[PDB]
């Protein structure tokens, strides 16, 4: 048998708030993140927005010396890290600090860092390269840092799965705890890409929504004009525990994780197949995961990440796995709001899913004024909608064609 | 309930060779691969010499036009991935497919890809970034390319734990497999860390062997005279795979992956615990792991990078697990030979272990003229010692204090 795991505490950064309870705020309320990227000159590139972290003060959690060591993606890992493990109450003891671990992942690790260092390696020569450039870009680094202000001895290791890391980081933290190598899990992910590297290498592929008009009407999931992803920078972190650990301390419980989904579409390096079978495969692996049957699915946190071939390729997913039941359930895109946090998305998207789960609300898909061709879902247009939700889906899709779907179910 | 998981195809490129055979006669030879790096002017760097992979023809594996789209690391990591499939004489089909999975990891990834990248947007501009940069550069993209080119439908993700990265996407892996989620994963890992920033940034640091003069001696694990690690570049894959699927076959086995320990040792970003706390702490899960008694233990693949610290911590970690055991296993780190491949030193480093147990011969430290105070054990210097092993232990640890140990055993 498997033990069952828990949410006990949640933390973020995100384009909608320096924390969870204000970024959800956002999310209920269709507030955009997105808007033209300040302090950087993006005169030269095709893309000049995007959702930035507005008013982040590092030094709430580090002394200005660490800080300075750690790239920002490192910083907003353990910014969310600090917030979830204070949020859970959890007491880290030497009785159980070996119990306790971190899986905090990225899609693009410390390419800000990286793009610094290199204009000081191309105009002076490597002399002027940091100290501290290796240990503050490497994206292990946020569960390192963790791991040693907290004296966390668990299982201490972070995943890199594109798009799809935050969703592979909790969920692989959730087996972890459910097969007994560990009773407490930091889990999620963080990323800082909106760099010249980051904007650039985006807007080479053409992937990114050049709406500079209008920022908060570029992410526009399955909207007939929608043009590419919004380039978004945070991060999520969850308390993952083990449910007898949680109801021995009286932990307060989010919500319980029942089923985590991996498949590979092994179809193309960053377009995802037309009919959507990856997407249900890992699906259907993570409703088997939590044996539940597909009619028990009430709300879906899509992807959706505004791009043509993406958001068609969820709809069919949504219809192939869940047939007579996919215009029960309601299914929304958040990056409708927050754009496309990377590696962080589903770490956020998770937490989005717990509170949609929470406050009984399928959170709205923004700027979806004129659905696409079969785009007929209950895509939560516009605003929210209050409904029952027992069962919740978050899902990732990711270049290589790696996808991760996370099956939360209501606790009581 | 768990599965039993076994070894049936592994792959390699390293600094020794471009394959496995030729990798293992360098090491039972006691060859070095170490020599002034070729590629590049380093004549500002305080080290120009590693262990550079000699001679790989790209063109044995892929076409040249998506070769040219792919960093070195995920060429390295598809030819040791392509090798390690083919050795297993396993078929992938339909019946399979959604059965089989990879987890190919790297510590950095595509940096050479990054800084060439780097140096276009700031010479040229944006405009002349590949539109390849990012599913060309990013860590997840060897598991990516690995699915797309042999349609493996299984778990698909990537770890990144530095130094460290070998060891955990082999045990992670194997845990998949043991659990049910796969019957199959390809894993280990893969680095190509000899650019600028990869060189600039470890030599900032102070972390390298400085031995320019003499680099077929830089690298010189417990030696007296050691000044840091020397690093190398390549891949290590092998084919995992449940005892019962292999039995069924008919494939050939090379050895039982019986144990894996991750711990973290939450001490420091960078150096390790003089005591050796954290490797202790992660060999002894490892050992509990696989039901062993620690006196079963005949050879450990040491980490054995050659820096001061690093060396002597190992020593102290192996005193305090095995007691008076300790002086009748041999230990040895193949680094002496190899240097440091980073996220693929333990990815070579469990093929070599695996080769110990089919081959019953103990690989030398080559350059231990010297042993340093403390550092008595059986390290094998010199020379290839031949010798029982039924069991084989493979440790590596990286920044972050993060740790990892893999217990091998002889299957008949
Ligand atoms: C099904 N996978 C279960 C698993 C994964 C990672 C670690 C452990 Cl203990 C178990």
């Amino acid at each position: 048998s498997r033990r069952r795991v828990v949410i006990t505490g949640m933390g973020m950064l995100s384009p909608l708030g320096l924390d969870v309870p204000s970024s959800w705020e956002g999310i209920l309320a269709g507030r955009s993140g997105i808007a033209p990227i300040e302090h950087m000159d993006l005169s030269a590139y095709s893309t000049r927005f995007g959702g930035s972290v507005k008013g982040f003060n590092v030094e709430e959690y580090l002394s200005a010396k660490e800080a300075r060591k750690l790239d920002l993606f490192i910083q907003y890992g353990l910014a969310a890290s600090f917030q979830a493990v204070r949020d859970s109450g959890l007491e880290v003891t030497d009785a159980n600090r070996e119990r306790i671990g971190v899986s905090m992942g990225s899609g693009i690790g410390g390419l800000t860092n990286i793009e610094n260092n290199c204009r000081s390696l191309f105009e002076q020569g490597p002399r002027r390269i940091s100290p501290f450039f290796v240990p503050g870009s490497i994206i292990n680094m946020v569960s390192g840092f963790l791991s040693i202000h907290l004296g966390l001895q668990g299982p201490n290791y972070a995943l890199t799965t594109a798009q799809t890391t935050g969703t592979h980081s909790i969920g692989m933290a959730a087996r972890n705890i459910a097969y007994g190598e560990a009773d407490v899990m930091v889990a999620g992910g963080s990323e800082m890409a909106a760099c010249g590297l980051g904007l650039g290498g985006f807007g080479a592929a053409r992937a990114l929504s050049t709406r500079n008009d209008e920022p908060t009407r570029a992410s526009r999931p399955w909207d007939r004009d929608r043009d590419g992803f919004v380039l978004s920078d945070g991060s999520g972190a969850l308390v993952l525990e083990e449910l007898e650990h949680a109801r021995a301390r009286g932990a307060r419980i989010y919500a319980e994780l029942v089923g985590f989904g991996m498949s590979g579409d092994a179809f193309h390096m960053t377009a995802p197949p037309e009919d959507g079978a990856g997407a249900a495969r890992c699906m259907k692996n993570a409703l088997r995961d939590a044996g539940l049957d597909p009619r028990q699915v009430d709300y879906i946190n899509a992807h959706g990440t505004s791009t043509p071939a993406g958001d068609i390729a969820e709809i069919a997913a949504v219809k192939s796995v869940f047939g007579e039941h996919a215009h029960a359930l309601s299914m929304s895109s958040t990056k409708s709001m927050t754009g496309h946090l990377l590696g962080a998305a589903g770490a956020v998207e998770a937490i989005f899913s717990v509170l949609a789960l929470r406050d009984q609300v399928a959170p709205p898909t923004i700027n979806l004024d004129n659905p696409d061709e079969g785009c007929d879902l209950d895509l939560v247009a516009h605003e929210a909608k209050p409904r029952k939700i027992d069962v919740a889906l978050s899902n990732s899709f990711g270049f290589g064609g790696t996808n991760g779907t996370l099956v939360f179910r209501r606790f009581a």
